[PDB]
């Protein structure tokens, strides 16, 4: 499918490979997609302990020809939304705490003082007037402050 093709064209042909192998490891009759039996067993062998309807989710969230089962185009899609969920936490919880730790007077917001402290920190020269700048830029609304979620945006 359509979303099938995007899904492989974001993997390089090493993911791919490294994919398969897994995969192959999961269908462990060798037939060509992941049952229920076959989902459930490995995940179990993990320390997983799903139930039998979580199960069915997970095969009916990428299951786009409706087999019940996981072929392999379906199973690079599981791993693609995978990565870009992990990436997308991943960046949002490391933001928070940046925004916590540099609100250093724990008034909710980060000024222009705070703002370029984060940028010295980081090990990047910034200049006063690209610092104010961006503060200006960030400002979506015009308190003349950067509240969270204008800070997530900016960064
Ligand atoms: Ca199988
Ligand atoms: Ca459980
Ligand atoms: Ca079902
Ligand atoms: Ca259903
Ligand atoms: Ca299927
Ligand atoms: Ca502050
Ligand atoms: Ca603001």
């Amino acid at each position: 499918t359509d979303q099938q093709a995007e899904a492989r064209s974001y993997l390089s042909e090493e993911m791919i490979a490294e994919f398969k192998a897994a995969f192959d490891m999961f269908d462990a009759d060798g037939g060509g997609d992941i049952s229920v039996k076959e989902l459930g067993t490995v995940m179990r062998m993990l320390g997983q302990t799903p139930t039998k309807e979580e199960l069915d989710a997970i095969i009916e969230e990428v299951d786009e020809d409706g087999s019940g089962t996981i072929d392999f185009e379906e199973f690079l899609v599981m791993m693609v939304r995978q990565m870009k969920e992990d990436a997308k936490g991943k960046s949002e919880e490391e933001l928070a705490e940046l925004f916590r730790i540099f609100d250093r007077n724990a008034d909710g917001y980060i000024d222009a003082e705070e703002l370029a402290e984060i940028f010295r920190a980081s090990g990047e020269h910034v200049t006063d007037e690209e610092i104010e700048s961006l503060m200006k830029d960030g400002d979506k609304n015009n308190d003349g402050r950067i509240d969270f979620d204008e800070f997530l945006k900016m960064m």
